[PDB]
């Protein structure tokens, strides 16, 4: 017997529901624009491979942000505009614009509302307590309606989103390897930075879901309260269990291993050993004693499970103490 099957405990069928058109995104026929309407301005650093621009639209003068897509199968455009289009004007989530080409090199490229060039990497280790609530309950409204909209984002990190601190304003960026969740399907683990992979990345358990972008919401917010990052910092790819294994301890694990009938790469037999649970206190200090709470502590261990279907969805995590004071002050203001 192989593993055993998986399904979404959330907006398990709804790409289903929907026109075949929806989501059958390489049949969708793309009418590429002329890169010539966008000047590029500069090259914003988004890491080294990367070639995204600000830019300027001659038309209307308007600033935008244009994505210069490396060539890659025409298959994972298709999947990426289909997916853009498709959550365009959803909350907090990045609005695509145009789709063009350049006329001379034929390279696709993509063409973004403005941001500020300030992902949360640079500001989410400099936060208040509040802060951290009022921005994690922003990012959940985009996986929120992501995830309803049947679509999992799969690299959910601080590089990317976006946020304007000044005008208190996010965006969830990349959608590059963001996927539709259709029921029973097999899906590739070779997705996510090594830091925010889910556990059924690491072991190999292909028929995941939603609860994926749960997994790296809780080692971002892990991250920002204890201040400590990555907080999983694993040498690879195998040492990255390790870390999870050092402070979810062993005996979930394999529970978890055993219950999905999960074949462990037999490479994890030496190294993940034998370790408790920790409680979160361990990771306390002076330095974050103020950003950590009962709240935060109760919330994050809801995000942090080995099986994916016990993990907090993530209309569940919105109804968490944690946010209480946020959406109060939200349906004031
Ligand atoms: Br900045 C920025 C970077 C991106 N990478 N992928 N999509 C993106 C959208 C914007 Br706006």
């Amino acid at each position: 017997s192989g593993p055993v099957p998986s399904r979404a405990r959330v907006y398990t069928d709804v790409n289903t529901h929907r026109p075949r058109e929806y989501w059958d995104y390489e049949s969708h026929v793309v009418e590429w624009g002329n890169q010539d309407d966008y000047q590029l301005v500069r090259k914003l650093g988004r890491g080294k491979y990367s070639e995204v621009f600000e830019a300027i639209n001659i038309t209307n003068n308007e600033k935008v942000v244009v994505k210069i897509l490396k060539p890659v199968k025409k298959k994972k455009i298709k999947r990426e505009i289909k997916i853009l289009e498709n959550l365009r004007g959803g909350p907090n989530i990045i609005t695509l614009a145009d789709i063009v080409k350049d006329p001379v090199s034929r390279t696709p490229a993509l063409v973004f509302e403005h941001v500020n060039n300030t992902d949360f990497k640079q500001l989410y280790q400099t936060l208040t307590d509040y802060d951290i609530r009022f921005y994690m309950y922003e990012i959940l409204k985009a996986l929120d309606y992501c995830h309803s909209m049947g679509i999992m984002h799969r690299d959910v990190k601080p590089h990317n989103v976006m946020i304007d601190h000044e005008h208190r304003k996010l965006r969830l960026i990349d959608w590059g390897l963001a996927e539709f969740y259709h029921p029973g399907q097999e899906y590739n683990v070779r997705v996510a930075s090594r830091y925010f992979k889910g556990p059924e990345l690491l072991v190999d358990y292909q028929m995941y879901d939603y609860s994926l972008d749960m997994w790296s919401l809780g080692c971002m917010l892990a991250s920002m309260i204890f201040r400590k990052e990555p907080f999983f910092h694993g040498h690879d790819n195998y040492d990255q269990l390790v870390r999870i294994a050092k402070v979810l301890g062993t005996e979930d694990l394999y529970d978890y291993i055993d219950k999905y009938n999960i074949e462990l790469d037999p490479r994890f037999n030496d190294i993940l050993g034998r370790h408790s649970r920790k409680r979160w206190e361990r990771f306390v200090h002076s330095e974050n004693q103020h950003l950590v709470s009962p709240e935060a502590l109760d919330f994050l261990d809801k995000l942090l499970r080995y099986d994916h279907q016990s993990r907090l969805t993530a209309r569940e995590a919105m109804e968490h103490p944690y946010f209480y004071t946020v959406v109060k002050d939200q349906a004031r203001m």
